């Protein structure tokens, strides 16, 4: 009720108050951004989002959007866009449905049904195919074993058959890869890679590089580095993002927002590692107006 004081105050007149809005948004929970959401709508009979597009603009708005979003709700719509219309973003397929939790998972598909009508698995087989189609589908089950345990006598066969449908032959039999990678727990997908390198002389990730090509290739990769380092991958992903000129504003803005409650801090640990830079300072150097001040303040204290 406070809190949608200010916001409505800092857009009220002339202009935007721009630091107001970031000074709440940003040290506000999404649990609470949605009580403010709603506190909102109580005490004006106005929508909140509506009147913040109307004031902001471009990056900000875009950042200020993402950050209102329920953390499901903003997956399963990051996913409706990334295949809405022709055109496919399979980048944001894998960033997504790969690195989710099955916990996660099945909340995408309760509510991708629940807000769009569609169905989020025949949504994926309609703008993909091949055996991308297939490590989405395996994806979207929310399915994978859940024992934190490692069993070892299954990391030594199930290596030997990743040894032997990929490099053991000349091409490949995928769908080993499809099981092996979509079903392990993380924990035994690191044993898996671990027996793997002994056996082959040559890790999983560069075999995954020589016997796949495309996005089953970038997914796979995806998923044994999630395996191993779940905020690494993120960082990197980050790092792609500003480096060159201009910025990659779509991504760095949904992996900050979409893991600023999860483990953003492990990724900045891992990012100051990975690079000899803050994740602060690329973005510092790679944004401004309020939207840097926006980013830095959800990195922040
Ligand atoms: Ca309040
Ligand atoms: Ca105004
Ligand atoms: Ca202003
Ligand atoms: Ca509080
Ligand atoms: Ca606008
Ligand atoms: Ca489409
Ligand atoms: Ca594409
Ligand atoms: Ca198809
Ligand atoms: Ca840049």
């Amino acid at each position: 009720i406070r809190d949608a004081e200010i916001l409505r105050k800092a857009m009220k007149g002339f202009g935007t108050d721009e630091q107001a809005i970031v000074d709440v948004v940003a040290n506000r929970s999404n649990d609470q951004r949605q009580k403010i959401k709603a506190a909102f709508k109580t005490s004006y009979g106005k929508d909140l989002i509506k009147d913040l597009k109307s004031e902001l603009s471009g990056n900000m708005e875009e950042l200020i959007l993402a950050l209102f979003m329920p953390p499901t709700y903003y997956d399963a719509w990051s996913l409706r866009k990334a295949m809405q219309g022709a055109g496919t973003q399979e980048r944001v397929l894998i960033e997504i449905l790969c690195t989710r939790t099955n916990q996660e998972i099945r909340e995408i598909v309760r509510c991708y049904q629940s807000e769009f009508g569609r169905d989020l698995e025949k949504d994926i087989r309609s703008d993909t195919s091949g055996h991308f189609e297939r490590l989405l589908v395996s994806m979207c089950q929310g399915n994978r074993d859940e024992n934190q345990s490692i069993n070892h006598q299954m990391a030594q066969e199930d290596a030997q058959r990743l040894y032997q449908a990929g490099e053991g032959r000349l091409g490949t039999d995928e769908s080993c890869f499809n099981m092996i990678l979509a079903t392990r727990s993380f924990p035994q997908l690191r044993a898996t890679m671990e027996a793997y390198s002994r056996m082959a002389n040559r890790d999983l990730l560069s075999s995954v590089s020589r016997e796949f090509s495309g996005y089953v290739e970038s997914g796979l990769k995806t998923i044994l580095q999630c395996a191993l380092n779940r905020p690494a991958f993120f960082a990197e992903r980050l790092y792609y993002a500003m480096k060159g000129a201009g910025t990659d504003d779509s991504t760095l803005v949904r992996i900050v927002v979409t893991r600023s409650e999860i483990d953003l801090v492990q990724i900045k640990q891992m990012f100051a590692q990975m690079y000899q830079k803050t994740l602060g300072t690329m973005i510092a150097g790679d944004t401004s107006g309020d939207y840097r001040r926006l980013l830095l303040a959800i990195v922040g204290q």
